[PDB]
């Protein structure tokens, strides 16, 4: 078996090994990156996404996220509040003043240390979840918004042909913009592309021990789970390192730095923060090793989840005894 420990592995592509997506992923496969739940892509030398990021600031945010947090500074849910509607310039700037901008700092392991120690004091505000793409259409070689669809990919695998469309998103963040504890919709692929700024931290949990995860995350929320039984759904729980490790649980950490790509495996836990100013793009993807997964993956029905239109077909077909319930959720 490969990677049997389940570290997160880094892959180096040539500028020939970019250009077959999919071969490439099924190769980090081989080598047992999914073991890890995460890997990192170091694009080729010769490779861009676009020629220069001069021209993003009038890129709207119409509805930057404040993330409240409540609890203790290790074990703590945020919640969203939004905000008025800003330009990415205007972001930008809000992120670099003196409330917001990333403290003075020796090393990412000082920066990293001070996000989990005063995390919860503090309120960022987070510019996600934005359809979009900055990727040059020119780019022919991992470009997110030119990947083959979880629809096709679906089609492809089972025969069955079903509505829905797969975009790309972008995220604006600053210091201490957090990520929850979550899976992707229907324990999907993700890939994210770190286009420009300051770092991203991973936490991320290997596939084969989520379960641990989830039932340590059912002793610290215990109000949470009785709410829903799969409440990690609603994105919105963290838990930090050091808790994680006082409780037994298997993860691995790395940093994410602008001009990489990430890609999360199915049913690879993940969580994380940002260094500072940054910009990411993400998108679900599926393989044919997905399929098994998508079929076995929780579902949120307690109305808290509500996610887009093209989940839908997903229950329908991989889940049909769940669909009713999870369609009530919807709606
Ligand atoms: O970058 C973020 O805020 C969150 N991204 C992801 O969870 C992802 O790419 O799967
Ligand atoms: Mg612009
Ligand atoms: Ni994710
Ligand atoms: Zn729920």
């Amino acid at each position: 078996a490969q990677n049997p420990n389940c570290n997160i592995m880094i892959f180096h592509p040539t500028k020939e090994e970019f250009n077959d997506f999919d071969k490439y992923i099924a190769y980090m496969e081989s080598q047992g990156a999914h073991r890890a739940g995460l890997a990192k892509i170091i694009p080729p030398k010769e490779w861009k996404a676009r020629e220069t990021y001069d021209n993003i600031s009038e890129i709207l945010i119409a509805t930057p996220l404040q993330q409240v947090a409540s609890g203790r500074a290790g074990v703590f849910t945020q919640y969203h509040k939004k905000k008025k509607a800003m330009t990415v310039g205007e972001y930008r700037h809000l992120a670099n003043s003196k409330k917001y901008q990333t403290p003075p700092h020796q090393n990412f392991e000082d920066l990293e240390r001070k996000y989990w120690k005063n995390r919860i004091y503090n309120s960022p505000i987070y510019g996600a979840d934005i359809s979009g793409s900055l990727f040059d259409e020119n780019t022919k070689q991992w470009n997110l918004g030119h990947l083959g669809t979880i629809q096709d990919l679906l089609e492809k695998e089972c025969g069955v042909v079903i509505e829905g469309v797969n975009t790309p998103y972008l995220y604006f963040g600053m210091w201490k913009t957090t990520f929850a504890w979550h899976t992707e919709d229907m324990d999907l692929y993700s890939i994210n592309y770190l286009h420009l700024g300051e770092p991203k931290t991973w936490y991320v949990v290997p596939p084969e021990h989520g379960q641990r995860l989830e039932r340590l995350a059912r002793e610290l929320f215990p109000g949470s789970s009785r709410g829903c039984g799969a409440f990690l759904r609603h994105k919105v729980a963290l838990i930090s390192p050091t808790v994680l490790k006082e409780n037994g649980i298997p993860f691995n950490r790395i940093t994410q730095e602008a001009g990489e790509f990430m890609v999360t495996f199915p049913y690879g836990y993940h969580a994380g923060f940002n260094h500072g100013f940054n910009c990411a793009e993400a998108i679900n993807f599926a393989t044919p090793r997905w399929i098994d997964y998508g079929k076995m993956a929780s579902q949120c029905s307690c109305g808290e989840a509500r996610v887009t239109f093209s989940m839908d077909a997903f229950v329908r077909i991989l889940q049909p005894e769940r669909y009713d319930l999870w369609k009530r959720g919807q709606d």
